């Protein structure tokens, strides 16, 4: 596919997510779903354009697959790769720490020369702190399936429409 779609999954919020947005892209055909406990590094680097999922479910700590891939990072070439962040936290249990997991990625990710895509706004949301928070954004989309499942849908939807124009998929 075009597009791959790496995850890790702690209580199953990031599987269902990552589903819901192959399904938005088109299916199978466009995205494909790969479960980083699964992957190598060389993996990303057969994509030019990757999304990242990643839930925060413990403050201080990636989730445990990326956290062992982490370092192996540097050895995809992440230069001129495009790439889009998603997570699943809990914007009220978690204020001072929402979606953190997904800056930390980011950062990474972009410190390795890549281009990050898919900007959020916070304003959907009621948080203190976020490590995911680059003036006054998101770098990627924030979903809260604790406090705003009625929610998750239609941002998933918006924000596959807009990947879609920064990934040269709209027509
Ligand atoms: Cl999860
Ligand atoms: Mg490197």
């Amino acid at each position: 596919a075009k597009i791959g779609l790496f995850y890790g999954t702690q209580t199953g919020v990031t599987q269902t997510i990552a589903e819901s947005i192959q399904q938005e892209f088109g299916g199978e055909s466009i995205v494909d779903l790969n479960d980083i406990a699964n992957a190598d590094a060389s993996d990303l680097n057969a994509y030019d354009y990757l999304i990242i999922g990643c839930p925060t479910w413990n403050v201080g700590e990636l989730q445990s697959d990326w956290e062992g891939i982490y370092d192996d990072l540097d050895s995809v070439n992440f230069q001129g790769k495009k790439v889009a962040y998603f997570g699943a936290g809990d914007q009220v249990g978690y204020s001072d720490n929402f979606q953190d997991a997904m800056g930390i990625l980011e950062e990474k990710i972009s410190s390795l020369g890549s281009q990050t895509v898919g900007y959020w706004p916070i304003e959907g949301y009621d948080f203190n702190e976020s490590k995911a928070v680059r003036n006054n954004q998101f770098v990627g989309l924030a979903i809260d399936e604790d406090n705003q499942p009625d929610l998750t849908k239609n941002r998933i939807k918006t924000w596959v429409s807009q990947l879609k124009s920064e990934f040269g998929l709209a027509l």
